[PDB]
């Protein structure tokens, strides 16, 4: 059974995940108080543990990388990996480092504000946007997002309507094709099991790699953090 | 110097105040960030440090308990022990272990409820009362003040008028004597140098003894606390 110190912080709320190796001669042990990640460490004597933040020589701390890789980074991967496997729209260079995916419609003005806020990192190549189309918003969402999927080159209609601020004209077809309709109610499922409703529903992955989530227009500050600055 | 470890978590905004000894072969380093009191202990390695808090067998909070002791329990015992050394009026037994000092005004409603609030304590003998009064409220303030200290037994008529809502008939003297003068004005400076302007002023202590302090009508709550629940 657990030692009688790390007993004492599991009665204070907390509850064990997992043991794990800690340097020093100490063990350590990852819990969980609510939805926060915790890390105790037992002292070498055995009667003593610390619930805390463990930092290195350079000053990183290895509780939160770690309480990231095992709590944080895990449940997110089937969902950017579900949307790598969505039929998106690209915009900007495919060998681009950063990525992100959108959810958008053609009549969400806020999709056009952040697509004009992300020019300058798009163009210089170490930004793509990856849009997961969907028409939910308004009566025509459906017709005009179909359109936009049958054109010849949708990666580019959907930019240039991005871009004229939805005045682009298209050309729209007899009906929705079963592939684009396809398209269409999957990312539509995939949007809603993300819980995101109101869009541009912006996802992206932080710097030690775990699901981020942005929702309308994002200020100064959420922007640099999406695009990598 | 300071250990790497210790000093990447000193630019996560800490300022150590000193060091001490940890169990295990442990250092500890005991800081503060902004007001609050952190505790950062050092690995055997010397290459990791866990800013934190150490429990020990029996549950206690090691960390806690320390920075209460060296950071806060300390600057209020002059405070404690300044109010001790005013002529305060006695309320229960002398012998009481829980010493409740309270700032009260001759015509403060509050100051009546919670001396009614306080009667079961009181007479328990669990509790005395240490009252420190003033004459600051209203324009017959000090002149009620002085006359209850003027009174025979001072203590028993403070007793009694508050028991009596205010309502408890007194002798005015025809001035304030001058040891009566300087009480009300010693005690009306303490009180100003607590902070404690509204009142009851009640000041007690704390299990641990650090200098508490509760202003108004104390719920349920604050009211067993400060009584000793």
């Amino acid at each position: 059974e657990l030692p009688a110190p790390v007993k004492a912080i599991e009665k204070q709320g907390i509850t064990i995940i997992k043991t794990f190796d800690a340097p020093g001669g100490m063990k350590g042990y990852l819990g969980k108080y609510q939805d926060m990640g915790v890390t105790i460490y037992l002292t070498p004597d055995g009667k003593h543990a610390i619930s805390g933040y463990m930092y290195n020589e350079k000053g990183e701390n290895l509780s939160n990388t770690l309480i990231e890789k095992e709590i944080y980074a895990p449940a997110g991967r089937e969902m950017w990996q579900r949307m790598e496997q969505s039929h998106w729209l690209l915009d900007g260079k495919k060998d681009a480092p950063v990525i992100v995916y959108v959810f958008a419609d053609p009549f969400c003005p806020y999709c056009k504000q952040f697509w004009q806020q992300a020019r300058p990192w798009v163009d210089s190549g170490k930004v793509q946007l990856r849009t997961l189309l969907v028409g939910v918003i308004k009566p025509e969402s459906p017709a005009t997002a179909a359109a936009i999927l049958a054109s010849k080159d949708p990666a580019k209609t959907w930019q240039q309507y991005e871009a004229s601020g939805g005045k682009l004209k298209l050309n729209v077809p007899a009906n929705v094709s079963t592939e684009q309709m396809k398209v269409l109610s999957d990312n539509e499922k995939l949007m809603d099991d993300l819980g995101a409703n109101v869009m541009p529903a912006i996802y992206y992955m932080s710097k030690e790699n775990t699901l981020q989530q942005a929702v309308g227009l994002p200020d100064q500050k959420t922007l640099n953090i999406i695009m990598g600055n």
